[PDB]
């Protein structure tokens, strides 16, 4: 039904394209294609990618970041801004109007992450692109990490840089770290390349090989994360013991319509509020038998978490990371622990 | 669809079960579950597993084999029977009545591969089960390599032994070789275990680790193989340059009914006859730009082969091992090649 | 001083030679060279190698094995002899005369291991070769595993088959299992090859690659095992708390002169008797702080063991597996625990 | 020999110590010990480590570098100083008096590589230590890449920071890249740690695992490099076709005395001038049959390079990166090539 039609040739390119030196170039060639980008640059980590992006700016320039309220980031950026001598301004871009405002004559970069973690507020990338590009020379960067190039393609939505940061967690707990920066601009790529080779925040031939190896199945893995995610999200929202569910894949989401015109699907990241108190989120989490209590997100295994203990996030909110297990089993495990949290 | 429903817990067991020593024991626990069996023993190669199974018999014993006409096998088995002094016999077990006639007092083992290669004749596991089990003490082994435990469960259909043999080709070109032998019978398992340890034809710890790792995405990869395989087979079947198609998933397959009540789905192996002459098949193969010419089967990559040059098999028969690329691109590559082979 | 001069080009060949299919062939090419053999065959395990060797014989033939009294083997061989229908005769070949005797008109194979485990009695390979080859068509097989092709080259000493069986323990605890069979004969190689490809007790491309990878440093690793072994062996034999030492590298060994004309050095396997009772071997072993209590042998780490609890072996005997640690530290750790075993 | 005695416990620590998370922390504990330092921080590449170290300084600060004339470096450093706005200066620190003159109020960092490449000029770590430390607050960093922590311990000789940067070339052609920064000073370590985590130029868990794994055989490999290196250098030095040799291990090296009181041994990098013309050097290189032509250094494989084509370096200067092959074969290959370059 509804989402942007999946990007053509993704799977074909992910498998055939290209099949630092050789290893890195091939990885980049292939990632460039999946991002619909003309160019790509690989870094040791998503963070190193981020730093390098900012090295693009000169002392004094202002950088406006999406405000990661409950999430972790923000301390970073702020530290990268401090050193290097830059001005950082965090603005909730959930409201396009707010971004229009914050734009200062010094603003040379706008960094956005969508969905957000763990509330999952979808930012209108296209909206921000037009607002940002409207005046002066400024860069729009989208951190596609939470969606992956398979479900979201920033560059196509007006972004100037689509950054993909993969941790030691997705292709199985495959300990491959990587910072992928894609772009179409000519100079942007040139400047970024120089930095890449000048500073050395680069990946090893092994990482590149492993990373590339894992991409081949990104499409089949992500589709299942989505089928399982959707299923879990529905079951929950229809469960008597769940106050609310937040999953970009459901129509109940406050941005479901923005989601269908920007993504081709959703991750296995499902958030939901459990009816009751922090004492109930407790019973629940402790009763899960198939889901695993972990603070990370991405494996083949379904993970659960209570951010409140892992004005603060409602201690009744739970973020799930639906993996590749059997949909039936996942639901039964959720059902069983919900019934336990309410005798 | 009207195939058996997908095996319960498969994905969950593949990802969670278990997570010559350790590594092998966990691989064995896992595969045992995927085959719906109490036990499983791993060997160096499917060929090794085969030889091991024939060691359950003693000189003077007889063994019936599904007669693999155009495939490669038969020379093996024969070389194995010659040595070890066993009596071997080949029967077109696709004709159950014909197996009956073959049963003999010294018959103690019946080896069955299905679907055949590359004609894809399907054998009724159940039938042969009733027939074989009916009289005397005799083992019914099913080589589940061409289906994978995901789409077929020999043990649940009567077979005594389900042997899954994987080559250096699936899970990408992961160079892991392995022979897995799942079983339920108590003494059958004990004899097999004694043989396993006393003869040393076992995998290395790394192979077991790698093999188990691939098991975790087997369901999603097989699903995509099945999808692309169904698309390819339908497309070729309604194409003006195709005489006929041989694909278990299509209702046009002679034993499509058997399939549905014996498998949960189908592999990416699509067989078809190109309209024309050996020369047209050649034009077709040379024109393919997305498919890769090769004699192996199973990678993420789509392959094409002309058995006549790699009585005899028709010079018009082409076997494709459909990969995990974009259905669209595969369809267009074939269409382009077929059109090219007909000006 | 004294031993046969090291085999020429070993290191060069181990690194350059060749730098189943490709992977296996290269591994075999290279191993053939290191064994000074014209040919080589790789199997899944040393045991699988052994079985395959015996498959060379026909029902009825007799196989004479070195008698592994305190060691583990013998149960194997005996089981392989049982099945397959062969006659096994275990004879202590420490006494060349004894082998001369046992030779039966049915004797078609003589299997020897030297040094022995854990007593380390050196067998005169050349002596047994002349005795064995003197009459009829019979095969002499030496299990070079305990020495490795770097310190001992059976084929050059008249052996017909030099078998090297590497476990998941040497190139670091590199979990690579492998059975290497080398030979110069034309037919022996032919028959063995057939068996190799007919039965499938073969290694995976990964194993072959890893195994080959590790060979490159075999010379430097083994030399240090020897320097450390020699040092440890001396310190011990000169220690007031040690009744006796048995290390082919010392002149005190009852075969030190046979050793210098058959090997180019020694392993890190040092055996020794601790002055006192099983209660003292206890105190000793329990006080080691750098050596590790393990029943295996081969890592980069120095291992200790008391075979009596790991007419039976004197419960006062200890086998060490000297690794690659600093010689000084190894001695100090031995010294410290010996002083503890005798307050 | 008259070199410093070999570092105590090195091999033992390399094999036992430790056996961004785990993997990296253990690599860091290990390398910290090998460098005889309290701490060590790992980065993506030696180049990344370098950039990180320069981040300890702020705009307006100055940094002195051993002037690498014929090597490659200098362009880096300069590109790093240009950006980040630092003042850089190059000094032939092999002439201690010349460094003194260079010290400035804004001087806060002195970078020293030794021996140089490919001339192999040796810098007195200690001297520069006394000189630099003498006045003001300034850091003395030593790039220990060309020696390895096995043959040189910068920190024990006065240096504040010892940076070991390994490429995809040693430990065989193990494609592991890494930059290790060992240190003793408390605040120096804390600032470095903050930078490490806040900027993300870190290794992946697999690189750390692989890197630590190679550390375990570093002593034995370096010893063989040193041996072969000594042999090669002596042989070339007494050969009729060699003008002169430049090898730290030979008493003919201008700073052979410094060496002995600063290193425990030498690398396999032997530099020498072929008697004759650029054309003779060419004949030599083309005739080599065992040595491999390459611009990298460090594998198990022996390499040869002619810097003049890969003021200016003499067209007669040849640098060899001596591997772990048989000394005999290396000597004969060189001799064969030299003879060939002189009819």
């Amino acid at each position: 039904q509804g989402f942007l039609p999946h990007f053509q040739h993704f799977a074909t390119q992910a498998i055939h394209v290209g099949q630092g030196n050789p290893t890195r170039n091939c990885l980049e060639k292939a990632v460039a294609a999946l991002d619909g980008a003309k160019y790509c640059l690989a870094f040791a980590s998503g963070l190193a990618a981020t730093v390098t992006i900012t090295h693009l700016l000169k002392a004094g320039d202002q950088i406006i970041c999406m405000d990661d309220v409950y999430g972790g980031t923000n301390r970073y950026f702020r530290q990268v801004a401090s050193e290097f001598g830059l001005k950082i301004s965090f603005v909730d871009c959930s409201k396009i109007k707010l971004l229009e405002a914050a734009i200062t004559p010094e603003t040379k970069l706008v960094w956005i992450e969508t969905p957000t973690n763990p509330t999952q507020k979808v930012i209108d990338i296209e909206g921000c692109a037009h607002i940002v590009h409207k005046h002066g020379d400024i860069i729009l960067v989208v951190d596609n990490t939470f969606m992956s190039p398979y479900f979201q393609r920033p560059l196509a939505l007006g972004a100037d840089i689509s950054m993909y940061s993969a941790t030691k967690y997705m292709n199985g707990h495959s300990d491959v770290v990587m910072g992928l920066v894609s772009v179409n601009c000519e100079s942007l790529h040139n400047r970024l390349r120089f930095l890449q080779n000048s500073l050395g925040a680069v990946p090893s031939p092994i990482d590149c090989y492993l990373c590339n190896r894992g991409l081949k199945t990104l499409h089949v893995r992500m589709e299942k994360h989505f089928k399982n995610g959707m299923a879990v999200a529905q079951f929950l929202e229809s469960n008597p013991w769940v106050e609310k569910v937040i999953y970009p894949g459901l129509p109940s989401h406050p941005q479901h319509e923005l989601v269908k015109r920007q993504c081709t699907g959703c991750t296995g990241m499902v958030t939901f509020y459990i009816k009751g108190t922090l004492q109930h989120a407790e019973i629940f989490l402790k009763n899960l038998k198939l889901f695993t209590l972990a603070e990370s997100l991405g494996g083949f295994e379904s993970l659960a978490e209570l951010p409140a203990i892992m004005l603060g996030i409602s201690d009744t909110l739970i973020r799930l990371s639906v993996g590749l297990e059997d949909e039936e089993d996942l639901l039964e495990d959720l059902d069983q622990a919900l019934k336990a949290a309410h005798p």
